[PDB]
Order: C-alpha cells, then sequence, then structure tokens
C-alpha cells in the first residue's frame, strides 16, 4: 500500500510556506528573496530563498515565481491561488476543453489557460536556475487553484525533460480520467494534502467528468481553523474516484481551505446557506455515480 512518514510530513509542512509566499512574490523581481509577512513563510526565509523570476498572466489573473533554496538544495515552482476563492465557488467553473497530454486527455480550461498565460516564462526560469544549480532538484508547489495550475506545469515541465515532484494543497480536481493517470504514473509524486471538508478538493465533480491523482495525503480533523495536525491525523485514500476522504465531506468550511499547517492567506453573487446546497448536491450526485459502479471495471 502506500501510507505516510517522518519527513513526507515534514515535506508537507513546508511546502505550503512556498504555497502561501506565492501570494506576494509573484511580482518579487529576480534576485530578490522570497519574503512573507504575517509569519507567512518563516523556514523559507531562513534557508536562502530567492526569486530566479515572477510572472503573471494578465488576462487570467495566475500569478507565480521560481525560487532557489540554497539550503535546502532545490528549485521550487510556486503558483498563486485564488484571492477570492468563496467568489470562484460561486461562479463554478467547470468547463473542460481538450488536452494534448495523453490520448483522449480533458482538462479544465481555466487551469490550462492559465498554464499557458505563463508557461514560457514559467519554464525558463526554472532552466535558468537548473543550469546555475546543476546539483539542485525541482519541485512544483501551489494552494488552491494555484495548486490546480500547479499539476499541469508539472505535468509539462517532465515532459520538457526535467523531472518533479508536485505538492499540492486543497487543489481542485485538474482534468479527467486519463490526464489524472498520465500525470499519476508519470514519474515521480504527487503528493496533494486536502484538509478536512475543504469544500474545493472535491470540484470539479466526479459526475462531469473530472478525477484526481493518486494518492490523497487528507488531514482528518475538524480543521475549521485547525493548524497543528501531525503524521498521525493522516489518512491515505488511493484511486481517481475515492471519496473515502476528502471528496464525499459536505459543507462549506472555506476556512479550512484557507488553512493547511498554516494560514494560507498570510501574504495577502449568491447566499451563504445556497453555495452550501449546491455544493453539497454534487457531493450528493457523485456518491450516487461510485454507488452505482461498484460493480464495475
Amino acid at each position: 500500500a502506500v501510507s505516510v512518514s517522518t519527513t513526507d510530513f515534514g515535506n508537507f509542512k513546508f511546502y505550503i510556506q512556498h504555497g502561501a509566499a506565492a501570494y506576494c512574490n509573484s511580482e518579487a523581481p529576480a534576485g530578490a528573496k522570497v519574503t512573507c509577512s504575517g509569519n507567512g513563510c518563516p523556514t523559507v526565509q531562513s534557508n536562502g530563498a530567492t526569486i530566479v523570476a515572477s510572472f503573471t498572466g494578465s488576462k487570467t489573473g495566475i500569478g507565480g515565481y521560481v525560487a532557489t533554496d540554497p539550503t535546502r538544495k532545490e528549485i521550487v515552482v510556486s503558483f498563486r491561488g485564488s484571492i477570492n476563492i468563496r467568489n470562484w465557488l460561486t461562479n463554478l467553473d467547470f468547463d473542460q476543453d481538450d488536452c494534448s497530454l495523453t490520448s483522449g486527455c480533458g482538462v479544465h480550461s481555466g487551469f490550462q489557460n492559465a498554464w499557458n498565460e505563463i508557461s514560457a516564462a514559467a519554464t525558463a526560469a526554472v532552466a535558468k536556475a537548473r543550469k546555475a544549480n546543476p546539483s539542485f532538484k525541482v519541485v512544483s508547489v501551489g494552494h488552491s487553484l494555484g495548486g490546480a495550475v500547479a499539476t499541469l506545469a508539472g505535468a509539462n515541465l517532465r515532459i520538457g525533460g526535467t523531472p518533479l515532484d508536485i505538492y499540492t494543497y486543497g487543489s481542485p480536481r485538474v482534468g479527467n480520467t486519463q490526464l489524472a493517470a498520465f500525470v499519476s504514473n508519470q514519474a515521480g509524486g504527487e503528493f496533494r494534502v486536502t484538509n478536512a471538508k475543504d469544500p474545493v478538493p472535491r470540484l470539479p465533480p466526479l459526475i462531469f467528468g473530472y478525477r484526481h491523482t493518486s494518492p490523497e495525503y487528507w488531514l482528518s480533523g475538524s480543521g475549521g481553523d485547525k493548524i497543528d495536525y501531525t503524521i498521525n491525523d493522516v489518512k491515505v485514500c488511493e484511486g481517481a474516484a475515492n471519496l473515502q476522504c476528502n471528496g464525499g465531506t459536505l459543507g462549506l468550511d472555506i476556512d479550512a481551505h484557507l488553512h493547511y499547517f498554516q494560514a494560507t492567506d498570510a501574504c495577502s453573487t449568491m447566499t451563504d446557506a445556497e453555495l452550501e446546497k449546491k455544493l453539497n448536491s454534487y457531493v450528493e450526485m457523485d456518491k450516487e455515480y461510485i454507488k452505482t459502479h461498484a460493480s464495475r471495471s
């Protein structure tokens, strides 16, 4: 099977700093020092994390940066999430375009467009700090929608030749059965962490083709605004369509999406009961789907 480990959990608590950092260093000039206010990413600042380049896709809001860690001897590519997530949920962004990563590959427009808007810069930056530190390994991070785009850049950077390791937090499903499989089976790891009943890790809906990457390192707790989870609060659900963890949960605990070992937001058209019902409705459909395919495969 698959499980969690001492250093596996340490990596988890460590990368959201780069995730939460994308929320304000996605404008930083080369040479600058990755920095966060509100203890957003103290460890990153303790080491000598520096920007190789930052970038932003005007037409799409995506933003990201490539930094080098003199201490960790690694190169990280961080993409920022939504500054207005509850907004994103009310708009139900589910339309999926075609993808050319694998046969019959489907992907979520937005995420792919965002990746496409800033891919060239993103790529070169990874290379620029790749040649300048030929020993360092690479990592692709991102929290929230930021994590979605983080998976694609991982998938593409890989086919690009440079091996990866993607770390995500509260990421929404990014593509369909075969795109999720491609990345899953793609050499390297895709550690996606989910917090309690965060409503975004279960979108878009299973019923709409969207699947996930395996495994899933779920933080089993009340979450809410909880920050003190530990290895022993972790669960591990494997498989594309598994709802024994995050997916399969309910409510509108957005607070949890905003808390993964720390505050995500440290750096910086419908009611509530309403948004919550619609979302519930979906996971209620996703379960009926899984239910009715039990005897398949």
